[PDB]
DNA sequence: TTTTTTTTTTT
């Protein structure tokens, strides 16, 4: 089924790198996209060689464009209730600098 | 300073049926969760929200399991005490019905 | 050459059976041409679908069935019956059955 | 209309100055083409259309070789030119454009 | 070369 997303915003912070049991890199970072002024905070998550990149050349208030899928995963806090998340797997990232 | 890229673009079915209420300043709103499929091995659930006219048309002719697609933008909203909200603002909305 | 932003999606119906071909080193290529509807005026795009993804549209669509399709948005050039045309199509990466 | 699905997004480098034209309604009209990078012809050439302040806009900040990202639809035409053969076009109808340069 | 839900904003 069809799941498309692109996004061109700031990161609000250095990209958070950190790499699986097995090897796989994976970059997180938060993408604050100016509205049509506030500004909606979008989580995106990274992967592999894309996600060493972004490490190497982005950082807190960087532009970049996403291109990726939105995806969902139940979540249970301290607090007890369940949480649901919502990310934006980019598969594509380009730097605007 | 000035806007920014923002699009999304969905197909799913709704899990359930969608559910309309009209606004205090009297704009009419529906929602409803697209259940979208994952390209492996089973689904994402994206919440959607659509107003005015387009929302009077959803709940009329989309129930639970119709298959539909979405054309909005990705907003997050804040507020069962403090929840946030990451929800597709629906700009279009396709009937994929016979 | 960086890569730039370049995504498409679009839903309509074929305009004919989707056209299979094969690259002289025998891989699969299928085109079609969706309409898609602005009003019930439309719009008119040529897609190009490869590999596996080829077999699949000459398999199952044939004229008049609803298809989705996601890719990027490509010039090409060819020959018709004598010179050049400068055509853009949409690379077909992944196409929706419907 | 706008009916059935139909979306573009774009980011590249403008191949020349935009064109202001004014429509027989006095509104404003932005035409100008994009060079959208491959990732390994090595780009692809996208003409894009705005109008109103929007295309206002466009003139004023943009000129050639700067980056911009626009967001519209597909729009397809067909002409016929002095040769006598039917021509086809597809072109981005930028409902949105953003200005990305320095 | 074409496939088969939407309306005004009112001097």
């Amino acid at each position: 089924m069809l799941n498309r997303v692109v996004l061109v915003g700031r990161l609000t912070k250095d990209p958070e790198l950190r790499y699986t049991p097995n090897g796989a890199a994976v970059a997180t970072f938060t993408l604050a996209v100016n509205r049509t002024r506030e500004a909606d905070f979008i989580n995106c998550v990274t992967w592999r060689r894309q996600a060493e990149n972004v490490a190497n050349f982005l950082k807190k208030g960087s532009l970049a464009g996403v291109d990726g899928r939105l995806q969902t995963r139940n979540y249970e806090n301290q607090q007890g209730q369940r949480v649901f998340v919502t990310e934006v797997q980019a598969e594509s990232v380009q730097f605007l600098e």
